[PDB]
C-alpha cells in the first residue's frame, strides 16, 4: 500500500519511512513537498536531484538510516546497486544509485535481486539484514559487508569509519568497520592490500596518530627534522606555498587544516560529490596566492610519510600507483638531483 | 484511503475517479501528472490551476461528470462552494470553486454543510443526491437544483440546457432542466423572472427559432420587414457595421455566426471564462474593421426582438435593466427622434 | 563531436540533425529550447518529455525520418530499446524508449548493441541499415524489420502501413510493409497470425474495403440484411445505442467516423499513448448519452465480420482471445438464446 | 503612474492597455498572469517569451493595435527598435524587438528616440503619430511609414497587405499601404526596387490574378498550354514531384495550396518566424514523399512567371538574385539543353 | 568551437573555462547544469542570474580569475562593459554587466572593442592583457587599470585591495593596487581626489590602523579623550545608541564589528549588491532595539575622523558631499550649538 501521503504520514510521525499505515494532506509546488499543519503548509522536502519530486521524496523517506559504507567506497567497489535498500548521497543530496531493488515501483528493475535483470550488476549486500549473505553467495556480481566473519569467505578489513545519516564517524555506540567480499561473474574476487582516506573536515579536524598531534603543534622546520623528513619536500607539498601568484602543493588535508586555523582561505568545490581524491579552488585571503585545481587527499600524515618514502626518486617526472580505498589513485611524482621536487595526486 | 497513486489507477481504469481500490507508479514534473505505461512515461494531467499540480489532479478526477448547471449560472446564483462534489469549469479549466466540502484534504473547509464554516456561504446543492434537499433546509446560505417537486418550496424553472463534461447541451438521453431553489441568511429567497443565455458556439450555430432560421438566411432588409423591424436599428445592433476603422454593433451571437460563414475573423478572448455577457477583440479580416471591447450577448433572437420591442423610444441616452440567467444585465440604450441609434449590452 | 549548438545547427539548417559540422547560439529557458536569428529568440523545441530539455532536444532531432514501425506494434513485440537510432512517439510527443545504444551521451547505456547490457534487452533492429540484420542474429533478445527475405529465417508479414514523421500511412513513394523477425533468449521466435488495426483518424476516415463503403452509406437495416448480420448485435456494438444515459455499444471506430459526420462528440483520450486497444470518455452532444470507458478498436469491418461470426453463440458470458498487432486482445462476448447482445474489445 | 495592477487593469476594462487609471488583483504563477473575477482566477497572459513574465504582459498589454507592416519587412530594412511602441510578433508570440523607447521601465533603452543610444539603432517612425515624422528627419538611422507625402523625401511604395492585431490583410476600411523611407549614417537611402510576397495561408488560399484563378482549377498541361510554359518546368517547381522517396520541387505557396485542397500533408515549421522564404519539413500523406528543407515562396504566380522568364537558360547551375520584400533572395537555377531543370529560393 | 560540453568539460577538469578541447555528458533541469560522473548526475551551476541557465553557465565558466577592481568602483566610475573578459559579481552572484565584447555570442554585442557599437560605452581595459592600453588609446570612452606607469597619461592610485575570486584583499603575493584611467568622448578625464571604503567584514574585522587598534580595544570614554573626539557625536554615529526601540547611529563598520563581537545581532541586506554606502534593517538581539534603514560605510576611522572634523558645525541639518570611492557620496550632517549631532551617509 505505498503512496505519496503514507511516505509523508510517515516522515511527519517517525522521522523516515517506517512502514506504518496513515496518511496526511500533500501539496506539491515547485519541487518541494509540503505538508498542511494546522491550516499552514509546512515544507517537507526540497528536490536537489534529476528525478521527479515525489520520486526523490519517496527515496530520501526510504534511506538507509544504520551505518553504512560511504559513497566513495561503493563507487570503488564498482557498486551499481543496493538490494532493498536506498544508499542516500549527502554530499550529492540525492540517492548514491539511479535504480533500486524492491524500494520504490518508479525506480525499481527489479522486487529481488535474483531476478535476472540484476545478474550483469555489481548489487550492495548487507550482511546485516537477514537472508543477504545467502543472496550475495547465488548473486553472479556483488559486494557485501558484515560485521563479523562468513563461512568459507576471505574478508577485507574496511574503513575504520562509515556515513551515519550523512556523518562519516567511527562509530562508539554502533558498529562502523565493516568486512568486504566482491564476486565478479560468479567468482569471488580478492580485494586488493589497500589504504584508506580518512574523511575528515577541513574546519573541526581531529588527528589520529602522535604525527598528526606533533605536525599541528611542530612548527615547518622542528617537524621535518623530528620525523626526518629531508628532501621530501614536504614544505611545499603538505604545508603549501603561498609566496607566489599561484598556490603550490597543498594537497593533504591536514595542511589545509593547519592553515585555515592560522588564516582562512576560500575552497571552491566546484565538482560536489563524494570521491577518494577532491579537487578544489583555492584562493588565499592572506597573500591572494590561488590555484584553480587543487588536488587534496585525506590520508593519514603516517600513511603518506610511508608512500612517499617507499619512493625512488632517481626520475624527473612519473605516474606512481596507490591503491587507496579499494581503487588505483595515480600521483604525479616530480624529481631533481634525488630528492622530491613535488608528489601530488589525481583526480579521475 | 486517499492517496495520489489511488487517484491515477481510477483514471487509468475507469475515466475518473470512481472510488476503486488500486495504485499505479506517478511521477510529478513541471505541472503534469505522468504515468509509467509499460517504461515509458504517460502524461494524465497537466495543471492550468492556480493551485498544485496533485490537488488539481485529484480535483478534476473528482469532477461531477452528470450534467451540471453552467458555471456563469451558478455565479449569477453566488454560489461560493459545492456540497460534497467538484463544479469542472472547462472554460478557465479549473475547478469553478476553491474550497471543497467532504472532497479532498487539501481543499476542505468541512467534510459536511452542516459544519458552521459553511454557514456565511452560499453552497450548491444537488437534490439528484440523496440526503442534498434536506441539507439545503438546514443550510443558511445556498443554491438547490432538483429534477422534480420540492414539498413547500416555490421552484425557478432554469436553462433547457446544462454541461455535461464540458459539453453543454439540451438533455435526450438525460434531464438538462432543472428546478432551482436560493436561501439567504436562513431565508428562502424568490429567484426573479428571467431570460437565458443560448450557451452556443460561433462555428457550429444552430437556429431555435423560425425567426432564427430567417435571419441567418434572409438578407438583411428581407427579414426587418418580414419581422416589422423598422426603426430599431437591427441592421447596426444584429447585424454590425464594418464600413469604419471602428467596429459597429454586432453584440449578438447569431449576428457574428451569420458573418463568420460568410467571411472569418479574429475574437480575442482577453478574459476567458464562463459570464452571461462576453466581450471581445474582434478583427474583421475582410474589411479591417477592429473593436476592442465588443459586447456580445447570446439570447434567442425572439427574446431580444422582444426586448427592443418592450423599450421607450422617446430619450437620448438611457440604461436598461433586463434579467438574464437570474442577474441583472445593463443595456445601453441610445435614441434619435424616436427610433433606436444602438442598444447594446454591457460587461460589468 | 557532439554539442548543444551543432545539435541546433543542425536543426535549423537542415530540418534535423545530419552530422553537419556548425553552431548556432542557444538558449534554454523554461523547458524550451530558442536560438537567435535576427537579433531575436525563437523557439526550435518544447519539452514534452519527462527529460531535460536539452537531453529530449538531441533526441528529437536524432529521431528516426524514415518509414518505421507505429509504437504499439514494437511495444506489442516488446521492444525496449532501438539500435543506433531514436524512434520518436508522436502520440506521446516525446521518444519511444528511455534509454538508445550509440545516440546520445546522456541517455546511451551502450555505443553498440552487442555490449553485454544490451543482452537482457528486445533491440529493434532495422535491416536497410547496414549490418543490422548481422546484429539481430548475434543478439540475444531482439526485433528486426527488413525490406525483403532474410537467409534461414522465416517471416512475419507485418502491417500494410507505417509511420512516417509521426503520418501514418500505406507508401506509395516508398515502402512502409516490413518482414518481422523476433529472437528470446538467442531463439528465434514464431511470431503468431494476426490481425491488423488500421490506424485510421475519426475525422478523416477512409474506407478500405467495399463492406466499409457500403456500412458508411447504406441504412443500419440495410447493410445488416445485405451482409447476412441479423443476431450479431451490430446495431449495439458498431453502430452504438444512444437512447440510455449510459452509452451502448459503439467499439468499432467506423461506428465512430459514421456518427461523427451525422453529429459530433467528444472523445477524452484519457490514457494518450499509441495502443491497439484505445479507451474513451465519450460525451454524445445531440442526446447526453455518455460512457466513461469506452473501448475502441480500428479493425477492417470484414475482420471484425470474421472474428464475431467465427464465435460459438452458445454461452452467457465467455473471453475471448484475438490475436491483433502481434498481440493478444480479450473481448467480452455476451449471449442470449443464441444470439450475440454485446462483443466489446479489452483494454488490458 | 505604471504598474502590474495597472496594466491588468486596463486589458481586463480595455482589452489593451489604454492608459486608464485603475487597478485589479493580480497573482503571477508559472510564467502564467491571472486576475481574481469573483473569487476565482483567470489567466490573462501566457507567456512565450525569452522576457520575465511581468515585463512581456506589460509589452502585449502596449502592442501597436492599428495595421503595422509585418515583422519580416521590417527586419528586411533592417529595423532593430520601435519609437514610442510595441509591434507584436503573432508567429513567435513575442515581441518583435529586444529594447524598447519610452514604453516599459524594464525594456527601455532611452525615453525619446533622439537620446544618443539610439543614434546607431534603426529606429522604426510611424507617420501616423504627430511628431514621428520629424523625429526620422533628426534620426541617424531609420524607417518611416507614412500614408501620404513627405514633403523632399522620395517614398517607396510598399506591400498593399499589413498586419491589424496579427491578421495580415490589404484593408477596406482602413490603410494598409504605406510610403517607406530609409536612413543609414544620417543618409536618405534610395530602397530598391521590389517583389512583395502574398502572405496568404495554406488552408483558406485566396487567388490574387486572373492567371492564380486558372492554375488552381485548370489541369497542369493546360495551364502549360494557355500561358506557354514549356520548358520552364512549372510542373516540377511549382506543383511538386511526388514519384520519388525524397520531394520534388513545391516552391511556390499556390502550389502547396492546390495540392492542400487534394491531399492532405504535413508541414512542419522547424524555424517559426516571419520571414521571406519559409522552410518546412514535408511528409506526403498519400504517397509518402518527404524533404527536410522545402523552401516555399509566396510570390503572385504572374510575378514568378515574370521572374522564371526574365532568365537566361544556357547553363548548367547559377545564382539568381531577386529583390522580394526590400530584401536580396537567391534562387538557384538549374538548366539543361536550354530549359529549366528546377529553380527554388534559398532560405539564407 | 563554443558549446556547453566543451564549457562543463573545462569546468570539471580545469575549474573554470581554459580553451581546452574535448566534451562531458551535461543535462539542465529547473535553473541548474548536471555532469554525468559514473552514471550519476553532478551539479556543476544553479543559475542565480536572469539570464538563460546556459548562458550564465558559460558567463560564470569565462569568469575574470586574476585580481580585479571590486564592482561598487567600477560602477562608480561608469563602466557599462568590459573588453574580452567577464566581471563576475560575486555579491549578486551574476556577471557584473548585461553584454560582452568577444566572450559569449548569445551576449556579446561586438569580438571586438574597435567595433563601433562600443564606441559609446565605457569599456573597461586591463593593461595586465596585451594590446589593452593600446585599445583604450583608441577608444571614445573607457576606464583602463594597470600595475604600471602609462606614458603621457596622468594615473589615479586606486584602492589597497581588489577582489580575487570573490575574495577581498590586499595582494601580497599578487598585485591588488591598479593605476586608474577614464576617458570621455575621446577625451582623458582627470581623476577625482578620493577616500576609499576598506571592504571589510563585519565578522572577521581586521584593524588597520592604530586608531582602529585603540578603538577596539579601548572603552568609549577613553577613545574619545585619547582622540580628542568631544562634542563629534562619535558615541553616537560610530558605538550606536541602542537605549530606545529604534537604534540610534550606527553607520561605520568597525562600530558594527565592535558591536558583534561583544553581542551579536541581525543584519538584513535587502539590497544585496556591492555599493560604497550599505543599508541593512538591524535587530540588536539584546536590547531589542531596531532601524529599517541602516546607511553603514567602511571608512578607515583615520579617514572619517579626517572628514567629520574637516566640517562646519554652524547650521541645524545641511547635505555634505564626500568623494568616496571615484562617486559623490551625500551625507547628513544634524548639529546643535556647535556640536555634531548625527552625520550619516546616504545610499544613492
Amino acid at each position: 500500500a505505498m503512496s505519496l501521503e503514507n511516505v509523508a504520514f510517515n516522515v511527519v510521525n517517525k522521522g523516515h519511512f517506517d512502514g506504518q499505515q496513515g496518511e496526511v494532506p500533500v501539496s506539491i509546488i515547485n519541487n518541494t513537498v509540503y505538508t498542511k499543519v494546522d491550516g499552514v503548509d509546512v515544507e517537507l522536502f526540497e528536490n536537489k536531484t534529476t528525478l521527479p519530486v515525489n520520486v526523490a521524496f519517496e527515496l530520501w523517506a526510504k534511506r538507509n538510516i544504520k551505518p553504512v559504507p560511504e559513497v566513495k567506497i561503493l563507487n570503488n567497489l564498482g557498486v551499481d546497486i543496493a538490494a532493498n535498500t536506498v544508499i542516500w548521497d549527502y554530499k550529492r543530496d540525492a540517492p548514491a544509485h539511479i535504480s533500486t531493488i524492491g524500494v520504490c515501483s518508479m525506480t525499481d528493475i527489479a522486487k529481488k535481486p535474483t531476478e535476472t535483470i540484476c545478474a550483469p550488476l555489481t548489487v550492495f549486500f548487507d550482511g546485516r539484514v537477514d537472508g543477504q549473505v545467502d543472496l550475495f553467495r547465488n548473486a553472479r556480481n556483488g559486494v557485501l559487508i558484515t560485521e563479523g566473519s562468513v563461512k568459507g569467505l576471505q574478508p577485507s578489513v574496511g574503513p575504520k569509519q562509515a556515513s551515519l545519516n550523512g556523518v562519516t564517524l567511527i562509530g562508539e555506540a554502533v558498529k562502523t568497520q565493516f568486512n568486504y567480499y566482491k564476486k565478479v561473474d560468479g567468482v569471488v574476487q580478492q580485494l586488493p592490500e589497500t589504504y584508506f582516506t580518512q574523511s575528515r573536515n577541513l574546519q573541526e579536524f581531529k588527528p589520529r596518530s602522535q604525527m598528526e598531534i606533533d605536525f599541528l603543534e611542530l612548527a615547518m622546520d622542528e617537524f621535518i627534522e623530528r620525523y626526518k623528513l629531508e628532501g621530501y619536500a614536504f614544505e611545499h607539498i603538505v604545508y603549501g606555498d603561498f609566496s607566489h601568484s599561484q598556490l603550490g602543493g597543498l594537497h593533504l588535508l591536514i595542511g589545509l587544516a593547519k592553515r585555515f586555523k592560522e588564516s582562512p582561505f576560500e575552497l571552491e568545490d566546484f565538482i560536489p560529490m563524494d570521491s577518494t581524491v577532491k579537487n578544489y579552488f583555492i584562493t588565499d585571503a592572506q597573500t591572494g596566492s590561488s590555484k584553480c585545481v587543487c588536488s587534496v587527499i585525506d590520508l593519514l600524515l603516517d600513511d603518506f610519510v610511508e608512500i612517499i618514502k617507499s619512493q625512488d626518486l632517481s626520475v624527473v617526472s612519473k605516474v606512481v600507483k596507490v591503491t587507496i580505498d579499494y581503487t588505483e589513485i595515480s600521483f604525479m611524482l616530480w624529481c631533481k638531483d634525488g630528492h622530491v621536487e613535488t608528489f601530488y595526486p589525481k583526480l579521475q
